[PDB]
């Protein structure tokens, strides 16, 4: 999920 998070930004 810490992955996610950053590329919840620009995704």
């Amino acid at each position: 999920a810490n992955i996610i998070a950053p590329l919840l930004a620009p995704x």
